């Protein structure tokens, strides 16, 4: 499992359950293609989008539909979602982890890189 | 001025100095027009990208271009970029402050909103 | 002003006012002797807490009750405040913004340092 | 196991190993009694601090030893450590993660509550 997204619930210290993560591949032409989707476990964690020999180098685009999350929660956010935009490989394939943090009027992500 | 942008280099504890920020707003055939662009100052903040007649309700994209900052400085971050997408002025017109906190394999980013 | 605290509320998203903020100095005993004291303005800001003259070389501790802060607006928060400490002036007199971003459950601190 | 602490490295975006984690807990004079130490793991975490008995409500402080980390990596800190001070329970016992994102100027710290 290559890529592997998690979610935090900052407002309830708490995994952020049932979140839509959409996951797009940049095409040669600049535009956004669809590669892989699901949401976020009971854990807060979303594994099994994809395979090491499908996640070739190149952009990819990990989008975290927050909004919809926030809404549930009958609480007002700022964002539409959080956008985590990388390089897949320097490098030589490995394991990414990427993490967000969720408040109604910010967030953060981090990305843990590990062989 | 309406829409402001700020960034921060978490690493130097400093503004983070002459950073590119190209604003989008999305078009009614969902397509992102290009908005309003320009760079951080020396106190890492950027001003003037917009007026309240132009910065009318809609969604917009805020991407702040991180990777090529970290580059400069000799680091090879992992984000491509930072990514602020919401929705603005949807209850009458409003000031917005974006903040960008960076990390080479991190960020934060914050709204503050007044009326 | 050599010592400025900022306080955001990543919940609203705006400053975070009347938050009480205590400054301490660690004497040569090995104690935290307080040093300074106030609370955020308006604007999520606290400036005057000391001089130039008086604000020598040593370990500062910054504590923000984000506690008493949370437990006003109806939120029972994870933790009893925010703590900052570093040292300070070890290279000359230097003047230090302190910025917390608060949320219920987690906050970051930032520090931008100037000469 | 109660108590659980994780760091991570936001420069290199891995875990931050061998740091070295102080526990406290507050006494009835006010006073930072030891409690627990260790360091953190090749993973970056930290278990087996304490036990569900010895682990009784109060507040606690759990004192992250982040300035070692960085001067061991050649890298110039602004923290002395980061601090993370809460109170056990509301509440009924339960597992705490501490978590905290290391940066050099700055740092974010997460607690996530779960059954
Ligand atoms: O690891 S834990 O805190 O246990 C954790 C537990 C459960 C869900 C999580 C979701 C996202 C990030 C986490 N950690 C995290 C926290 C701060 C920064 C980066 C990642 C989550
Ligand atoms: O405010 S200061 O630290 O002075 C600051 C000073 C200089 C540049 C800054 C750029 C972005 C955000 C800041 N503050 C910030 C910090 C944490 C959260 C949100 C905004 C900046
Ligand atoms: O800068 S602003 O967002 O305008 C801002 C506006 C009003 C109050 C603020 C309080 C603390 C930090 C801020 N900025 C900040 C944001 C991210 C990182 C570091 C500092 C505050
Ligand atoms: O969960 S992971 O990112 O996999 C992770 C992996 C390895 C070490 C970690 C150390 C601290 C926090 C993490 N997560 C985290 C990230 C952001 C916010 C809160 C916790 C760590």
């Amino acid at each position: 499992c290559p890529l592997m997204v998690k979610v935090l619930d900052a407002v309830r210290g708490s995994p952020a359950i049932n979140v839509a993560v959409h996951v797009f591949r940049k095409a040669a032409d600049d535009t956004w293609e669809p590669f892989a989707s699901g949401k976020t476990s009971e854990s807060g964690e979303l594994h099994g989008l994809t395979t090491e020999e499908e996640f070739v180098e190149g952009i990819y685009k990990v989008e975290i539909d927050t909004k919809s999350y926030w809404k549930a929660l009958g609480i007002s956010p700022f964002h539409e979602h959080a956008e985590v935009v990388f390089t897949a490989n320097d490098s030589g394939p490995r394991r990414y982890t990427i993490a967000a943090l969720l408040s109604p009027y910010s967030y953060s992500t981090t990305a843990v890189v590990t062989n």
